C-alpha cells in the first residue's frame, strides 16, 4: 500500500526527467526518501536476490570486485542472495559476505561465443527464477558483472520492474538511440517510436516480472537465430524492445550505472554503481 509520494518527490530533481509519461518514477539521488522504504519494507521482510554471471576471464577481472562491492552497497538492511553463475566454480573468489548477505554459486555451460555468452543469461536466469528464485526473493535484480557498486544501491530501486537508464543516451532523442533497427530482428524498433535507452546492465523487478522480462528476451534471442540475424547490441536490444511492449514500472538514473569515462556532469549527483573499464582483448576470446 506504498504510495509514490510517499516515498518520491521529483522536485527534488527539477532538471531531469523524473516522471515517465506511464506515470513511471526516474530514480534520481535526491528523489527518494530511503528510510521511509527501509522501514516499510523491513515491515515485510522481504530478501532482495542478485544474479551475476562471470564467464571466462571475467571471473578474474571483475567478480571479486563486484561481490565485494554488492556485500557492501546493495540493499543494506536487508537480507540479499547473491546469485553467482560461473563455468568454473573452482576460480570462484569466496570473499567474507556481512551482515544479510548469503551466496550460492551454480556451475553454468560456457557458450562458445562472447554474444552467446551474454545472452544466454536470459535463458539461465528463468530457469532459475522457476526453479528456486521465485520461493527465495521478493525482487531480483540481474546485473553484468564488469561494474562496481560506488555507494548505497538500495530499497528505492525496487519495484515490480525496473529498467536502468544508460548513461550515454539519457539525454539523447529516440531516433539517435541504438536500438535495433532492422526489420528482420525480434528487437527491431522502428524510428520514431521508443521512450528511452535502457542499459542491460541492470534490470529487474519481482521474480515473476522478470520471469516475464527474461523469458520474452530469449525467445527473440531465439527467433533471431531462426532468422540468421543477431541483434546488434545483443540481449540489450531485445531488452529495449522488450521494455518498449512492456513499460518498466520504474527507472533508475544513470547515477545507478554511470560510466566515468563521461566525465562526471551536473546532473550525476551520487554515483550508486560505475562501469568498469573494458577489456575485451583479454576477457572475450573471439570477435
Ligand atoms: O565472455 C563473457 C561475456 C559476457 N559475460 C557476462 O555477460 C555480461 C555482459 O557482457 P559485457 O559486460 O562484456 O558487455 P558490455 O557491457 O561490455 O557491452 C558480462 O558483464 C558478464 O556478466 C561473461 O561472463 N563472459
Ligand atoms: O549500444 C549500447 C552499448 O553501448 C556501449 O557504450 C558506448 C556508447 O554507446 C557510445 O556512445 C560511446 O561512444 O562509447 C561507449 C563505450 O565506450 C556500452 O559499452 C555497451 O555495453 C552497451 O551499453
Ligand atoms: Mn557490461
Amino acid at each position: 500500500k506504498l504510495k509514490l509520494s510517499d516515498w518520491f518527490n521529483p522536485f527534488k530533481r527539477p532538471e531531469v526527467v523524473t516522471m515517465t509519461k506511464w506515470k513511471a518514477p526516474v530514480v534520481w539521488e535526491g528523489t527518494y526518501n530511503r528510510a521511509v522504504l527501509d522501514n516499510y519494507y523491513a515491515k515485510q521482510k522481504i530478501t532482495v536476490g542478485l544474479t551475476v554471471f562471470a564467464v571466462g576471464r571475467y571471473i578474474e577481472h571483475y567478480l571479486e570486485e563486484f561481490l565485494t562491492s554488492a556485500n557492501k552497497h546493495f540493499m543494506v538492511g536487508h537480507p540479499v542472495i547473491f546469485y553467482i553463475m560461473v563455468d568454473d566454480v573452482s576460480r570462484m573468489p569466496l570473499i567474507e559476505l556481512g551482515p544479510l548477505r548469503s551466496f550460492k554459486v551454480f556451475k553454468i555451460k560456457p557458450e562458445k561465443r562472447w554474444q552467446d555468452i551474454s545472452m544466454m543469461r536470459m535463458k539461465t536466469i528463468g530457469e532459475h527464477i522457476v526453479a528456486h528464485i521465485q520461493h527465495e526473493v521478493d525482487f531480483l535484480f540481474c546485473m553484468d558483472v564488469d561494474q562496481v557498486f560506488q555507494d548505497k544501491f538500495g530499497v528505492e530501486t525496487l519495484g515490480e520492474s525496473v529498467a536502468q537508464l544508460q548513461a550515454w543516451w539519457y539525454k539523447a532523442d529516440p531516433n539517435d538511440f541504438t536500438y535495433e533497427r532492422r526489420k528482420e530482428s525480434a528487437a527491431y524498433i522502428p524510428f520514431g517510436e521508443g521512450d528511452f535507452y535502457y542499459h542491460a546492465a541492470i534490470f529487474g523487478g519481482t521474480p515473476t516480472q522478470v520471469l516475464n522480462i527474461t523469458q520474452e528476451c530469449f525467445k527473440g534471442i531465439l527467433k533471431d537465430k531462426k532468422n540468421d540475424i543477431e541483434a546488434q547490441y545483443h540481449d540489450e536490444s531485445h531488452l529495449n524492445k522488450y521494455f518498449l511492449l512492456n513499460k518498466p514500472t520504474k527507472i533508475l538514473s544513470p547515477e545507478y550505472c554511470w560510466d566515468y569515462h563521461i566525465g562526471l556532469p551536473a546532473d550525476i549527483k551520487l554515483v550508486k554503481m560505475s562501469w568498469q573499464t573494458k577489456e575485451y582483448n583479454v576477457v572475450r576470446n573471439n570477435v
